[PDB]
């Protein structure tokens, strides 16, 4: 098998996992998991909003990407995460480049958000594929942008993105690459074209371009998802504040 970080390895995980396919049933299963998954991480997600667009996604996926169900029969067929195991989180860190007046990422406001001196937005999502202590998989990343907006087809395909590390145990590039996407960013992009994601055609996982655009659907999401929540601001950055420190959140958003 190709290394994990090579390019070659997304072809390798395709050909492997069309041997064996999710039969209907199979595949009715993997999707019960998945909603009960997504249904148990609303104590680590923003708001209800970001429920229910983590479990679209990743429904749809399987449900019209002969790609993505082809990356998840491999997995459950060849020893990597089986995706109703992988729950959800919208952790968050301090830029350290920043400006901005805060201690927490609870004090912070909306006029922070755009506010501040330069490219130094004051927090950013923490995107990755990891696990806790008892090895059970988590995906964290952005909150989830508007319905209907500019970043959601870019939220989506990078939520794939980190679904795929876990799925087929993909790596991206081991160097900063321009021209290489790496094997995890080419399955990504490749369940996007066969879902109509409209995403930038970038041919470099840490090209400068694809870096700026992340920033921006980041920040903008951000702003989006705290701009749902005007009427009880210091609760949503506080809730993003209590998932960020790793603890558990209302999973009813009783907050707002
Ligand atoms: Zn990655």
């Amino acid at each position: 098998a190709p290394n994990r970080a090579e390019n070659a390895y997304a072809d390798y995980v395709l050909d492997i996992g069309k041997r064996i396919p999710l039969s209907a049933a199979d595949l009715s299963n993997v999707y019960e998991s998945v909603i009960r998954a997504v249904h148990d991480s609303r104590s680590r997600l923003i708001d209800q909003h970001t429920v229910d667009m983590i479990g679209n996604t990743v429904l749809d996926a399987l449900s019209r990407s002969q790609t993505f169900r082809d990356a998840v029969s491999y997995g459950i067929h060849n020893e990597k995460v089986h995706i109703g195991s992988i729950k959800y989180r919208n952790e968050y860190e301090l830029n350290e480049e920043s400006s901005v007046k805060i201690d927490d990422i609870q004090s912070l406001t909306s006029n922070e958000l755009y506010e501040y001196d330069v490219g130094q937005e004051p927090i950013f999502p923490i995107s990755e594929a990891g696990e806790n202590d008892n090895e059970e998989p988590y995906v964290s990343f952005s909150v989830a942008p508007d319905t209907d907006s500019y970043e959601m087809p870019s939220w989506q395909e990078g939520l794939i993105h980190e679904i795929i590390h876990h799925v087929t145990g993909s790596s991206d590039p081991s160097g900063d690459s321009n021209i290489e996407l790496g094997p995890t960013e080419i399955l990504a992009r490749r369940v996007a074209q066969e879902l109509g994601w409209s995403v930038p055609d970038f041919k470099g996982y840490a090209e400068p371009e694809r870096e700026a655009h992340l920033r921006l659907r980041n920040l903008n999401a951000l702003r989006q998802a705290a701009m749902r929540h005007e009427e009880n601001e210091r609760a949503f950055f506080e809730r993003l504040g209590t998932i960020s420190d790793r603890y558990e959140a209302s999973p009813d958003f009783t907050e707002y």
